């Protein structure tokens, strides 16, 4: 079936909160027909297929995930299944046409290498840059924290997208960096 959008993580007010905007039985059947009726709204979504929960972020008119997360699958949309617009498997990369309701991030044009990752939980963590695909935490925290994070962005110190959260650094179960698809390899991509 259809990845369901289930809510978004929250940055519109001044708070990072989550905002669960569907439950779990009517998710196993949009699914089925791929027609979400449903308000959404902003940038980041959290996204649901039946096995899995993790995010999605909207950069100029395409939603972007991770395949390891969506798969093939088509999203579910007020006119029925919306087919990958982009798919590549290498890089755990999948793209949707941005839902309606949505708002869209700007692509970063700073090269600031200080950084936030926003996680499935509302948490915006601090990550300073680290070259390409990579970043290094200034917390270290354990792996199972940012599990059903995939899909995030990595934002800059002005709000706008660096990449797109993709795996953790891990040794001991303990992640101190992480591995995006940076921004530069979307629109490649397009
Ligand atoms: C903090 C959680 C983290 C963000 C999450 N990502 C992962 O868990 C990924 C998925 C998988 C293993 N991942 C990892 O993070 C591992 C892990 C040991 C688990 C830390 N880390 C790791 O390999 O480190 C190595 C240095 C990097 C080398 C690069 C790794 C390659 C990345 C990757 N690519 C593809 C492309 C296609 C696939 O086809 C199906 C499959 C893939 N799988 C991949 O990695 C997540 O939250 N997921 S999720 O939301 O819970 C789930 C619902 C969706
Ligand atoms: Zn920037």
């Amino acid at each position: 079936g259809s990845v369901v959008i289930v809510g978004r993580i929250n940055l519109s007010g001044d708070t990072a909160y989550a905002q669960q905007t569907r439950g779990e039985e009517g998710c196993q059947e949009t699914s089925q027909t791929g027609r979400d009726k449903n308000q959404v709204e902003g940038e980041v979504q959290i996204v649901s297929t039946a096995t899995q929960t993790f995010l999605a972020t909207s950069i100029n008119g395409v939603l972007w995930t991770v395949y390891h997360g969506a798969g093939t699958r088509t999203i579910a949309s007020p006119k029925g299944p919306v087919t990958q617009m982009y798919t590549n498997v290498d890089k755990d990369l999948v793209g949707w046409q941005a839902p309606q309701g949505s708002r869209s991030l700007t692509p970063c044009t700073c090269g600031s290498s200080d950084l936030y990752l926003v996680t499935r939980h509302a948490d915006v963590i601090p990550v300073r840059r680290r070259g390409d695909s990579r970043g290094s935490l200034l917390s270290p925290r354990p792996i199972s924290y940012l599990k059903g994070s995939s899909g995030g962005p990595l934002l800059c110190p002005a709000g706008h997208a660096v990449g797109i959260f993709r795996a953790a650094v891990c040794t001991r179960g303990v992640a101190k960096a992480v591995a995006f698809i940076p921004v530069e390899s979307l629109e490649t991509t397009m």
